[PDB]
């Protein structure tokens, strides 16, 4: 029933600052009195109970064999790049199509995420990540982790995404 979202880009775009930023404001309890103290935590984002995610690339997660895995079970994607690390956002197409080759699908809910844009390095315009997001179909929009800027905006947006999915 959850929905089971991942997200993936270079290291050091925000993935993790990001999902911690998101857990803040969307944990809630939930009594469940067959677990021990009766009680979970559980994040909820328009009304979805969901399940959060982190491919990391680097440092120890550069020796996993999970990669695939993680892409097979993750049902919504969040591509993040770094609008001050043009590598960032020239890695992007490969984790798309890693995605979609792992998947076996033309159609898997995605959204294009330029991270740190409350930083005054831009090397990475916002017209080229939107030509890229409308070659893919899918949504784009700029975020900070810092200031909270399009973060809930960013996964409500996945979570739709997935819900058309599902249909
Ligand atoms: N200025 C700014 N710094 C950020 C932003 N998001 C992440 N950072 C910083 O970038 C570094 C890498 O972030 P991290 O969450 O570890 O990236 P990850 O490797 O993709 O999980 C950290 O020093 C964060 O504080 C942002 O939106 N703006
Ligand atoms: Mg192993």
């Amino acid at each position: 029933t959850e929905y089971k979202l991942v997200v993936v880009g270079a290291d050091g775009v925000g993935k993790s600052a990001l999902t911690i930023q998101l857990i803040q404001n969307h944990f809630v309890d939930e009594y469940d009195p067959t677990i021990e103290d009766s009680y979970r935590k559980q994040v909820v984002i328009d009304g979805e109970t969901c399940l959060l995610d982190i491919l990391d690339t680097a440092g120890q997660e550069e020796y996993s064999a999970m990669r695939d895995q993680y892409m097979r079970t993750g049902e919504g994607f969040l591509c993040v790049f770094a609008i001050n690390n043009t590598k960032s956002f020239e890695d992007i197409h490969h984790y798309r199509e890693q995605i979609k080759r792992v998947k076996d699908s033309e159609d898997v809910p995605m959204v294009l995420v330029g991270n740190k844009c409350d930083l005054p390095s831009r090397t990475v315009d916002t017209k080229q990540a939107q030509d890229l997001a409308r070659s893919y179909g899918i949504p784009f929009i700029e975020t900070s982790a810092k200031t909270r800027q399009g973060v809930d905006d960013a996964f409500y947006t996945l979570v739709r995404e997935i819900r058309k999915h599902k249909e």
